[PDB]
């Protein structure tokens, strides 16, 4: 129930603890992690209608028009009005101008005192070719909100291109409403409970996994990265679904177990810590809001190589079930508590990350543009998503520690490990790794 | 209508002029064109039922059990009974072992007098992983026959795994009946007319296209090569279909015009010759038969760079419509008549080929099928673009001769083709030079 | 003595009975058996001088410019001049490009009427890195001639690069003179005697060795294969050379006995036939020529498991000594006279081969080209080197997986140790000891 008005300074929610200005780094800059979306629109596009669809979308969701101000040693959020938001138009000559503009437009800084938190550009190449650029600061909204945003934008464009009017269901809940409702159902007792659980769980855990890289770890992190591409056939994915369903688990647990099995080849550690972002939407009134509902949990797994994959699956199921009950406390709290002195040479509390993204006549075609920022916050980052023709995704690595060929071999090993898990229903981790290694020179 | 009795010799069809033993090469071997088809089976497979499904496939299609006997200075085809065919079983440990076994199995020779024209291997890895291998000589059946083969194989296996009896459509006619009908439905006047048309159409054309290559052309072709992949997004494919249907043509003409536009950047020739295999199944009955129904036609296009792409599209539509009217005479006869002595350095009458493959059209304990790569390492032409249309866009590969090209040049060619399709979509009235310049914003490859 | 004039036609030698076009296979191709020879040249290389070195090398050796003409039911050889030969230059960027170019270049055909029997390519990678490629058909010259070829090429390049004059030993005779002399000596009586000896020696022998294979033997050989490496330390090689000396034998006999001991674990037969190429240059004048002097002889050994290794070594002594007295008759004639109707499933008269080859600014790094070809079931080729024994075990991919062949190679390397330590043990005892 709405408890906010104009000019109200409302407290930040639990998930706004890492927006963009609370994670400053001296050697990187203040805007190194701006999130940019680039698309190519193919077909006869009405520029004015499409821009007015963006304006209506910004006026609909209140997060895109929210500001923040410093209040002593903490920060607060403030809601502005939609006046002053305009879609910029530029004429470009070819793809070289487009890529130069994309490269020179993302790193321009956002400010907490800025009144609109969205920048929209429409680049016109020909009357049948347009590029839409959406860039926003970190911590504004997540991938689920990105899908909602894109679907709503498509609906608004289809409605508004003609003489019609925007016709969408209203949003009874604003983000500040969710913040207040969460904050009143959140006390020192629950915070202390979850911090105690996570300090007990992350006990006696090495500060950095013994990942045998290619190049010796630098004394300081440069935060430069790249990515290799991952593909899994649809038949293998269907068999993985069948395997997971009859074992009592889910697909995420199976893929996390496979990732843990892969990383056992690059380290001799008995325990492995992998970070994993989860969504926090515990209410039927929150599947349409555009906002940041992502909290990172750390998963600990036992990767002894003489055990069966079934035992690893059961352990991963138990760990995942336990972790989902204590996902309220922010990760930054755990970083501050359990890591007093962070070493600039590696990330705190984990160095690898696994992320399963949720699925989800005059027409227009949309081809996403390649957006490779070159940033890698951790040593490794496997982001995969379910698709009708199998599993698609990529593996992001820090360029200081690994060579491209080794990361390619790792991705191929993951793809072969999934098949070997499917086809060998009783093998051990070492047996599965040996079976996957027979790739025919890769 | 069926006009052949059991154990009757029948004449060869026009498309059977390209089998494998009528086109031998001294330094290459008789089995250098063997076609191998390997795929992986995931799930609980009944090996014996699958072998019986293969045997039923062999017993159902009489091309798979047809011999070729020499009568005078020509050949005739005889159909045998299915007895003698068997599936071979091997236990294989690993995937590199599978690759070595596949490389060893493919070049094994086939004989024209052999009673069956098929080899089937089932390789057991685990009780839930098998590899099925099918090998045949060239000229036995084509890709549409491969689709029919796979579909009826799956149907037979579903019928046989449980204690049922197969329910498959009865085949109206045999391939020998088709050959007899084709022999009756011409009195050598149509053949002479098609000779005349193709002799007039291909006249005054250079013997070899003046393509620019990385390496110098040897005095004798080696017939080795590899390929690089081609990928086009589904949105671009849909917009290409929209444009092609607006212009009144088909998608094949648009893709062929795009290929002709790409090739004009690597040659100073004003006019190109591109060969393309086409299907000739001119009755409803033959549409489900397993056999060879393919002929190759040479496409002659004018690629002057100052013309609009619409003019090239119209010319391609005209040429393609004209070529499909004279597609019954074999390409080998054209080579014999127009190229009395062929230069061993290059292939006759064309050196680049374009092929658009027709598109291929849920139990709880079902089986998964994953195709396995088959890198034959062969190259019959300088360049060979093979693409097929899929629900997720356009898939294919660009095959090239390793006597002439490095891999980076062919990668650049494929990327330029993929960019050219998009630039064709987004720029209606641009010329060929403008299209090439717009597509050239790809970072030098 | 030279008995050949310009433009004279000479008869074919006995060793020329297996060139490449007298042994064609229909399904394989005429050029499936070409020999490709690639090296890497590191340092500042004068390319024109090195090509001129190749031209002078082709002019020096008359086998490289010899044609073969059909006169009746047989062939004759004619020597041409050095005009028409040239080195081909290419700019290549990368190593995968070099590999692909090498794979493309080898299978190009050779014709018997060609004036030159070589193809030389110089691939420029950088102005300080080059790749030299030499390709020839089968039956032109052997490994001894390859060593002579390389040494003389290097000498010519060293002489020509620094503006000097070439100084090479004069060739006393030419290969056609050797063929003329051979026709005079081995005419009608030695042929009959050797044919009778080989008919008596290879009688009552199984058609095919009953080896145990991973896969079922196909109805027709495909001639595809691979290989695995074989490595032996120098101390072991020295001990083997010593233990051969105490018996009066040589290293070849000891290695052949060890190879036969290895094969007895995979076969239940009491008799083995092993083929082995043999050098035949029975004159001082023939030691420096470039040509083909190789013949294949069949060695028949008894491998009963209760005998000691000493008895097998003595039997190898006897058999090897007896075979070298009858090495003039070609192997093809023996196959024709002994195997009238060959079986396409296997090779004639033997299926396993053992080949021991004799031992041998800019830096040179060879580029190993694996052809993927196998003419027999198994083929052990070992080279003697200062650091030990180097070579490979080539196997047919129709019959064997790689793991079995690697296990065989490791067992052979261990069996050499077991032979060195205790030569008095039986064959079964050494087999059990070496299986660990």
């Amino acid at each position: 129930v709405p408890v906010t008005g104009p000019g109200e300074e409302s407290p930040l929610s639990c998930q706004q603890s890492e927006l963009w200005f609370l994670n400053q780094r001296a050697h990187l800059g203040s805007s190194y992690d701006n999130v940019q979306m680039a698309y190519r629109v193919i077909g006869p596009l009405d520029r004015q209608a499409y821009a007015r669809a963006f304006e209506g979308l910004v006026a609909r969701h209140a997060v895109l028009r929210t500001s923040y101000l410093r209040r002593g040693d903490t920060y607060v959020q403030k809601v502005n009005d939609t006046t002053g938001f305009a879609v910029a138009f530029e004429d470009v000559t070819g793809d070289s101008a487009v890529t130069e503009f994309l490269r020179a437009e993302r790193p321009r800084p956002f400010d907490p005192a800025d009144r609109h938190m969205l920048r929209v550009h429409i680049l016109t190449l020909t009357p049948y070719e347009h590029v839409a650029v959406v860039t926003r600061p970190w911590g504004i909204f997540d991938g689920w909100s990105t899908g909602v945003f894109i679907a709503e934008l498509n609906a608004l464009y289809q409605a508004l291109s003609r003489g019609d009017e925007p016709s969408l269901p209203e949003l009874p809940v604003q983000y500040a409403d969710f913040a207040h409702w969460q904050r009143r159902t959140f006390d020192a007792d629950a915070r202390a409970r979850q911090q105690a659980y996570w300090r007990a769980q992350l006990a006696d855990l090495p500060s950095c996994t013994a990942l045998r890289t290619d190049y010796r770890r630098p004394e300081a992190k440069s935060y430069q990265g790249s990515s290799v591409e991952v593909n899994v056939p649809a038949a293998v994915l269907d068999q993985l679904k069948r395997v997971s369903k009859e074992r009592g688990g889910t697909l995420y647990m199976t893929l996390l177990s496979a990732f843990a099995t892969l990383l056992g080849a690059h380290t001799d550690d008995r325990e492995l810590a992998i970070g994993s972002p989860v969504t926090n939407r515990p209410r039927p009134e929150l599947e349409r809001l555009v906002g940041y509902f992502i909290n990172v949990l750390v998963m600990r797994l036992d990767v002894r190589p003489e055990q069966a994959f079934d035992d690893l699956l059961a352990q991963a199921q138990r760990v995942t079930a336990a972790a989902h009950e204590h996902k309220e406390v922010p990760f930054a709290d755990l970083v501050r508590d359990l890591v007093p002195e962070p070493d600039p040479a590696y990330s705190p509390l984990f160095q690898v990350m696994f992320n399963l993204v949720p699925a989800v006549p005059g027409a227009l075609g949309f081809v996403p543009l390649p957006t490779d920022s070159g940033t890698a916050k951790f040593d490794l980052n496997l982001v995969v998503r379910e698709t009708p023709d199998g599993l698609r995704g990529y593996l992001e690595y820090s360029t200081d520690l690994y060579a491209r060929s080794t990361v390619r071999s790792m991705a191929a090993t993951y793809e072969r490990l999934l098949l070997k898990i499917v086809t060998q229903p009783g093998a051990s981790l070492a047996r599965l790794r040996e079976a996957a290694a027979d790739g025919g020179a890769g």
